[PDB]
């Protein structure tokens, strides 16, 4: 098989060279535009019913912008709020603001257009001690972007209200900053980390184009992911994490993949055979080896697709696309590359033996006692699985963000004053099906059906005034075909007991019940990716167990990898259970204990699973292929891992800067990322593979192999099986 790739690809250097940069620059160029394209809202699963409570509501009755943003004002020198000229001056300026920005907002309306009012509706949102009052904005949008769009247009004079002290609140702020900040990490990252990743990889090389080589690939590959899923984003919208993240993946990955392929060409051409032969076995053995290793990775990425969740979907197909592209990228081009560089490789310039001395000795002294070196590691790794008992998961909030943020402090204000204009209830919609108004008494049985259960809000202390109807706006269809009620349960962690009641209820002739509100499509989340979480872990188990026994002959390999990948998998989640859910550092790290994601956890277990495994095989590909040169696995063990330890630590402290960089973020949940990788991969570097592979290898003796032929001939036959140099 990959003779003939070699053979033909020794033909075409030039070519390849310019049609491939010829026709990514397109991408490179093109992923601006995507930077244009941002969504934001999906996050909950499209297919529950909270979801299409919620659209068949809002279909009904149009949506609610009370809450979008809201400003809390306070008048200068203490004076009473009741008077007419700071009132006149304020007035003032909003209207100004209303006619300057007509498309962003509707107007304002609240307590401070009403001078003498009597309901206790907007007097009583003024503070008794009158030095804070809030009051809000309606945006005019089509959809979530829309408006968050046009908030950023009106934020200046908007902001910059009377002296410019008033703060900001509401969901739109939020989710202002949120976005932002993705932006300003991003910017950190590739001021900080790229200087120190290009440099870490120059100094154990001290060469230019063989260190310039793997960055010049890398953003070659990033800028083509990019564009192939902004090709994608015509037909399925993409969040706006998928900006940094495939950053953080791709930027890694491809500097390994070809970082590999580098050091393999050059130890080939340096010591063996001329440039064509030794570029050729080169990628005989290891375009197979990165090629093996994306395949890997994306069947154990692709499980993600399990999950109805949008940015999941948006995540999973920039990471399949840039690791599939960077593999094809390392393969073809860069292995024509080198062979025309040819003696130009290290010629540019500015140990060997003693390094190789000290691996083979550590080697050594890891088959003393191979068992010894196990079972403390073995014991500690439990140990470090122990803590995730106590996990715990929830939604996006405002405690997201640092709590020295300025937005994030204004809005914990807003609650300082202001007790329950913030609220989240359940709502419970109707079905009906003539179109007309059937009958007027089904609100009321639904509400007696509701209070069949008690435990809930009852603020009025009537038993009637419970479940009242949403407030319509008039812009809102007001279609007599289905009904909508809401009211708060009180303690959301009965959340779960109450929606489950609740959807137990009664549906009426002709009527079937219905459950949305925030606390339900926050839940219905969880609860998705909780029934669907068990053949994820199947197909991520078992394809990725079969697919690498297909690399390689040997059947016990396969076996062994998957629970030391399963175990390090475990350690590095549970560490980050017991330093994030519990806050073990925030303190220090400015963040707050509070629980992660539901969606976070399913992506990080599979990207951890691919980056531990991919290593793995990294690590093991020269130990399996050694033991055909007609020697044994004692020999082998060390044959293979005595010159690949120079290379993949330098390639792991590369993906570590770059976690570390990400480390430095100000979301709780690039963070909780960033973290899991570096934990992940300092412990799949530092002690799995340097006190874990040749315990358990040496100890399974020369029984390691064992691989039966009635598989072996299809391990053959499908011209992969070429481990072997002529």
């Amino acid at each position: 098989m990959f003779a003939w790739w070699g053979r033909t690809v020794y033909q075409f250097r030039y070519i390849v060279i310019g049609v491939m940069v010829a026709l990514c620059l397109g991408g490179g160029v093109y992923g601006i535009s995507l930077g244009n394209h941002v969504t934001q809202s999906g996050f909950y699963d499209e297919g529950s019913q909270s979801v299409a409570a919620s659209l068949i509501g809002d279909e009904v009755y149009g949506r609610d912008r009370t809450s979008h943003v809201v400003a809390i004002l306070t008048p200068p020198d203490d004076k009473k709020v009741t008077d007419k000229a700071w009132q006149k001056k304020v007035t003032e300026e909003l209207d100004q603001v209303v006619k300057d920005h007509e498309d962003q907002i509707v107007g304002w309306v609240g307590w401070l257009k009403a001078p003498d009012t009597t309901d206790p509706t907007v007097s009583a949102m003024k503070t008794q001690d009158l030095r804070h009052t809030f009051i809000s904005i309606p945006l005019q949008g089509d959809d979530d972007d829309e408006i968050l769009k046009n908030y950023q247009v009106v934020e200046p004079e908007l902001q910059q209200v009377n002296g410019g002290d008033i703060r900001l609140a509401g969901l739109n702020p939020l989710a202002s900053e949120l976005t932002g900040t993705i932006g300003e990490d991003q910017k950190r990252a590739e001021v900080a980390a790229i200087p120190l990743v290009a440099v870490v990889l120059f100094f154990v090389f001290g060469t230019v184009i063989a260190a310039a080589l793997p960055a010049i690939i890398g953003g070659l590959a990033i800028a083509g992911a990019l564009g192939i899923m902004r090709l994608v984003a015509e037909f399925t919208p993409v969040h706006f994490f998928a900006q940094p993240v495939v950053t953080l993946i791709g930027l890694g990955i491809a500097i390994d993949y070809g970082l590999f392929i580098v050091s393999r060409f050059r130890e080939e051409i340096a010591e063996g055979y001329d440039t064509e032969a030794a570029v050729r076995r080169t990628v005989m053995t290891s375009g197979r080896t990165v090629v093996f290793s994306a395949v890997i990775i994306v069947a154990s990425s692709v499980p993600l697709l399990l999950f109805p969740q949008g940015f999941l979907k948006s995540i999973t197909y920039a990471i399949i696309a840039s690791v599939m592209l960077a593999a094809i990228l390392s393969i073809t081009v860069l292995a024509a590359a080198l062979a025309i560089l040819g003696p130009r490789v290290d010629a540019l310039g500015v140990r060997e033996e003693v390094e190789r001395g000290f691996w083979g000795r550590l080697v050594n002294v890891v088959m003393k006692r191979p068992i010894a070196f196990a079972a403390p590691i073995l014991v500690v790794m439990v140990l470090l699985i122990i803590p995730l008992g106590q996990l715990s998961l929830g939604g996006i909030s405002e405690k997201y963000l640092p709590p020295d943020n300025a937005v994030r402090q204004s809005q914990e204000q807003f609650d300082k004053l202001f007790p329950g204009f913030r609220t989240e209830p359940l709502t419970l919609v109707m079905k009906r099906e003539d179109g007309e108004p059937i009958t007027d008494a089904q609100i009321a049985d639904m509400r007696a059906k509701a209070l069949t259960v008690s435990g809930f809000t009852d603020p009025d202390n009537d038993p009637e005034k419970m479940w009242k109807e949403r407030p319509a706006n008039d812009s809102g269809s007001k279609d007599p075909s289905v009904r909508v009620i809401q009211n708060g349960l009180e303690n959301r962690n009965d959340a779960a007991k109450k929606i489950d009641e609740l959807r137990a209820l009664q549906p009426p002739h002709g009527i079937e019940v219905f459950v949305g509100g925030t606390p339900a499509l926050e839940q219905d989340s969880i609860h998705s990716l909780f029934d669907k979480l068990p053949l994820m872990a199947l197909i991520l188990i078992v394809t990725t167990t079969v697919l690498m026994f297909l690399a390689f002959g040997s059947v016990v390999l396969p076996i062994k990898a998957a629970l030391m990948s399963a175990l390090t998998l475990g350690s590095t989640m549970g560490i980050l259970t017991w330093m994030f859910v519990d806050g073990h550092g925030s303190g220090l790290m400015n963040y707050t204990p509070q629980p992660l994601m539901a969606p976070m956890i399913g992506l990080i277990i599979a990207v951890i699973w691919g980056l531990s495994t991919d290593y793995e095989v990294f690590l093991v590909s020269r130990m399996v292929e050694a033991r055909e040169r007609g020697m044994s696995t004692a020999e082998a063990i060390r044959i293979g891992t005595a010159t690949t330890g120079r290379l993949i630590t330098g390639a792991a402290l590369i993906l570590a800067v770059v976690a570390g960089a990400f480390v430095f973020s100000d979301l709780v949940m690039m963070k909780y990322l960033a973290f899991g990788l570096l934990i992940a991969l300092l412990l799949d570097a530092t002690i799995i593979r340097m006190f874990l592979v040749p315990a358990v290898m040496k100890l399974l003796g020369d029984d390691c192999w064992w691989a039966p032929r009635w598989m072996k001939r299809v391990q053959e036959k499908l011209g992969l099986g070429e481990t072997e140099l002529p």
